[PDB]
């Protein structure tokens, strides 16, 4: 509460801060083990990194309020806070890191949203560009690198971002005028799409990440309708040929781009490695971590099984038999391309979170169904027995009975012709299907049908009308998180594919030569003259100054320190009239 | 008609998943007599009839057939009942058909529709409010029509 | 053992005065001050008349 005296109707602060007394400042160490065990391996701002390193909330607001970049200081604030958290071993100083974290996150949020008010250029200009102070990084990285869910949760945001993914020079032309202009390469050249010359519009095309992305898909599909195509009529018992090699290829170039991306490389609020230099085991445990990569890598080992199993003689049915299981989990991987597009992305992420209840359906279905049939069969006898006729006519006959299946010839008897072919004594009868024996007791029938009735009610009318409300329930629950979560990684599903090659796996072989022959820049950064930077460092100044002049006045002017004030003046009041008496 | 957007993602996901378990089956079973049209059917429109209660197990399993040996190439062979089955199922491994059978039919049937179930409850209940609005709008330039 | 009933009892008399202290300095009780303090106001001006 002094600095503002002393510093308001004071000093300037050129005068002061001087390197001798910066030196004696930092000399002081309060503590014995946060900053005196980081250094036992060894204007403003300089100010600002000092509060930020020794926990003073009071003293790091007021040296922020009076900085001079504004919106990148709060995020990497954020940032060091999230990063030092983790080396104190107490709990009782991380209550207080991850709320002054927070209160950071608030304020720059806060911040921003009252700038996008006026003159959107301005903004997307203001947000995208390098700010010198902590190297070359943009704002939207350090955003990124210390995962703050409520600067990407706004809505200015995600305006940016689509522009963004619209590439070079479109805005808001609808889908089928991209279809059709990427079916016929000559409609570019015309009216339909929206923006010497010919030649760097063609370039200007193809290098948006929505044509990429469309070009990827197709290949895709093309790669699944020749799988098919393969499996279904070809694939005999003979030397391979031109269309099993095309396959081999194929899969060739599919492991040389998964390894492209692994080993190219990841979140430092985890406190992970970085950026710049890491170790290959520190790679290769961050790849593997990934649960998409990982099955697309025992896709990739499932496949090499079946294709050599083919090519030793011997063994032919068995190569089948695994790779038409594999080409399932070739196919399910066509869920983790489609979470980038708007209108699938919320939808896909809340089916993963539902498996809560998925287990607790198996659980009682599985108790419950074990034990009809296991009295159904005790009752009936069948006098015809193996081990794989009693297995299958235990589960598997009940578990097509909740699913509108019910024949009822092998449970009754009064359906059925009585014919005594048994030598046990009793009454015998005849089913007239198949897997049910050939005889049948009929020793108290009508326990069987009271079963019957007991275990259709059971399962078909408390169980799955159970089961729709738990997903509703939790469903409306989830949903307002699950939403957040999406729109958090939507930057980094951007950023992936301009890295990508800018070619088909057709003409991959072409790309990996145009990489290996010398062996993000777009929309990453920006590059401005310095007149319009020293403009908009005062333009938004103008903004800062008037946001904490209006919150505190709001504060000021409230219904709770009117009656503080009236007390206190009351009190003056009485003191003043004690005198008169 | 706001209720749009959510059978689209239904279509999505049972075209995906249905895809997938046609092309599987129809790689075990290997039916000896193929054409174009044959394929097709056999591949999309047998699943498609599977999650409205129409399972048929005469080409699905090999002990309800008949063990007949009237093809060429080795191994084993099975007559199927039906029509347009083909005339010749193999009988590698025929487990692993019906455990595909199941897990098909407890994935589509079991959570995709009380998913969506879930999905038009949680829709009605925030569009109501502003389409019963919009609604009350427009009655007067409806009766002026008349 | 008489160590840690000193730990707790540190705590309890420091949460009774906190409770105390946030029912004091409530916005309902200003209120019945400044009525109380009012009162004492006019009444000693009701001397000097």
């Amino acid at each position: 509460e002094f600095v503002r005296l002393l510093i308001s109707h004071g000093l300037s602060l050129g005068h002061f801060l001087t390197p001798m007394r910066l030196a004696q400042l930092y000399s002081a160490a309060p503590s014995n083990s946060l900053i005196r065990n980081l250094l036992d391996q060894a204007p403003w701002s300089d100010l600002l990194l000092w509060a930020l390193l020794l926990n003073r909330a009071q003293m790091a607001m007021y040296f922020w309020e009076m900085g001079s970049n504004a919106v990148s200081s709060a995020l990497g604030a954020c940032l060091l806070l999230r990063v030092m958290a983790r080396l104190e071993p107490d709990a009782e100083e991380a209550a207080r890191r991850k709320d002054l974290a927070f209160k950071f996150e608030g304020m720059g949020v806060d911040l921003f949203g009252e700038c996008y008010r006026s003159s959107e250029v301005r903004a997307a200009r203001l947000l995208l560009r390098r700010c010198p102070l902590w190297g070359d990084a943009t704002c939207l990285q350090l955003a990124m690198q210390a995962d703050a869910r409520a600067f990407f949760a706004q809505d200015g945001v995600q305006s940016l971002l689509t522009q963004k993914w619209w590439g070079d020079m479109a805005s808001t032309t609808p889908i089928w005028a991209l279809v059709l202009a990427f079916f016929c390469p000559p409609l570019i050249y015309t009216r339909l799409i929206t923006f010497r010359r010919c030649l760097r519009r063609w370039f200007h095309f193809w290098g948006a990440p929505v044509t990429i992305f469309m070009g990827n898909v197709v290949s895709y599909l093309l790669f699944l309708l020749l799988f098919s195509r393969v499996l279904l009529v070809d694939f005999q018992p003979a030397p391979p040929g031109s269309l099993e090699l095309l396959l081999y290829f194929w899969a060739f170039t599919l492991l040389c781009e998964e390894l492209r991306q692994g080993l190219s490389g990841g979140s430092l609020a985890s406190g992970g490695p970085g950026p710049g230099h890491a170790s290959l085991s520190q790679r290769l445990r961050l790849y593997l971590a990934d649960s998409w990569n990982q099955c697309d890598l025992v896709a990739l080992t499932c496949f090499l099984l079946g294709v050599g199993c083919r090519l030793t003689p011997g063994l032919y049915h068995l190569g089948r038999t695994v790779l038409c299981i594999d080409f399932m989990v070739f196919t399910v991987r066509l869920l983790h391309i489609f979470t980038v597009n708007k209108q699938l992305g919320p939808k896909i992420v809340i089916v993963s979170k539902m498996m809560k209840d998925v287990f607790f359906f198996l659980f009682f279905l599985g108790v419950w169904l074990v034990a009809y049939g296991v009295a159904t069969e005790g009752l009936l006898r069948p006098r015809d027995s193996d081990f794989p006729s009693i297995l299958r006519r235990v589960f598997y006959r009940p578990y097509l009975q909740i699913f509108g299946q019910i024949p009822q010839e092998d449970m009754d008897v009064a359906l059925m012709e009585h014919s005594n072919c048994s030598s046990e004594p009793g009454f015998w009868a005849h089913p007239p299907g198949a897997q049910a024996g050939t005889c049948v007791s009929q020793y108290a029938n009508w326990l069987v049908v009271l079963l019957l009735v007991i275990f259709l009610l059971v399962a078909n009318i408390l169980l799955v009308n159970l089961l729709i409300a738990m997903f509703s329930y939790t469903f409306g629950k989830v949903q307002g998180n699950s939403d957040l979560y999406w729109k958090a990684q939507r930057y980094r599903l951007i950023r992936e594919f301009h890295s990508r090659p800018a070619l088909a796996p057709p003409f991959i072989v072409i790309s990996h030569l145009r990489l290996l022959l010398r062996q993000a820049l777009e929309h990453f950064r920006v590059y401005l003259s310095k007149e319009a930077e020293r403009k908009l460092l005062t333009w938004e100044s103008v903004h800062k100054e008037n946001f904490l002049l209006a919150r505190a006045r709001d504060k000021r002017e409230s219904d709770s320190e009117r009656l503080k004030r009236t007390s206190q003046k009351v009190d003056l009041a009485l003191k003043q009239l004690g005198h008169i008496r």
